[PDB]
């Protein structure tokens, strides 16, 4: 049932996901001159040289490149972490139009859209359990704006007509996600949650503090999925971002500044 629209989105999922109300909410508004600085929070270690992507998706909600994560092959650690995270997928969310797209905000500011590295904690065995564990995933947030191409990007874009409706899959083999990484990894961090369905409160947030530049034609790329399974009618799947929802009682840590 649940989506994006006036009848089943966000301000609606509380009544099939009670959760969606509750205390560490994800995405929430950073507001940067409130975030405290820690000098002991140690440099982010992204180890992504063995990655395996395997496929890509069409969930009916974004798009999915699912990576094996049956071995330490991709992995988070340091950061705020204290545990070995493995990478099990990334998938976007975006706008109809430029200026909106992000899930967390900067001072307020939306971006285009925001990438999700998902990973869970290898102490919980699989992505079933951990997710219901207050420390079983870690979420790497990368926003992007639009401007010169990320060529890194490209081959994503260019396979995204062969799962244009829901459902669809196709092989992705050979993907490199460090062709999505920007330069610096100073980042912020805060406790929540998935920001779909079951909206669980599993997920230790990392925010990359710079964003990606990708062009006006990848973004217009994404644009051009669809939310429908092949042979229903064609509704674009655009604006599958949650809003900011309230921080509670929360801090925001900042690595830098
Ligand atoms: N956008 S998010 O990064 O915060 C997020 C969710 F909100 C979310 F609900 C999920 S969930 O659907 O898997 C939770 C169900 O137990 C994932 N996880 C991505 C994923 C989806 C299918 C298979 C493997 C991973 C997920 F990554
Ligand atoms: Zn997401």
């Amino acid at each position: 049932h649940w989506g994006y629209g006036k009848h089943n989105g966000p301000e609606h999922w509380h009544k099939d996901f009670p959760i969606a109300k509750g205390e560490r909410q994800s995405p929430v508004d950073i507001d940067t001159h409130t975030a405290k600085y820690d000098p002991s929070l140690k440099p982010l270690s992204v180890s992504y040289d063995q990655a395996t992507s395997l496929r890509i998706l069409n969930n009916g909600h974004a798009f999915n490149v699912e990576f094996d994560d049956s071995q330490d092959k991709a992995v988070l650690k340091g950061g705020p972490l204290d545990g070995t995270y493995r990478l099990i997928q990334f998938h976007f969310h975006w706008g109809s139009l430029d200026g909106q797209g992000s899930e967390h905000t900067v001072d307020k500011k939306k971006y285009a859209a925001e990438l999700h590295l998902v990973h869970w904690n290898t102490k919980y065995g699989d992505f079933g359990k951990a997710v219901q564990q207050p420390d079983g995933l870690a979420v790497l947030g990368i926003f992007l704006k639009v401007g010169s191409a990320k060529p890194g990007l490209q081959k994503v874009v260019d396979v995204l007509d062969s799962i244009k409706t829901k459902g669809k899959s196709a092989d992705f083999t050979n993907f490199d996600p460090r062709g999505l990484l920007p330069e610096s990894l100073d980042y912020w961090t805060y406790p929540g949650s998935l920001t779909t369905p079951p909206l669980l409160e599993c997920v230790t947030w990392i925010v990359l503090k710079e964003p990606i530049s990708v062009s006006s034609e990848q973004v217009l790329k994404f644009r051009k999925l669809n939310f429908n399974g092949e042979g229903e009618p064609e509704e674009l799947m655009v604006d599958n971002w949650r809003p900011a929802q309230p921080l509670k009682n929360r801090q925001i840590k900042a690595s830098f500044k």
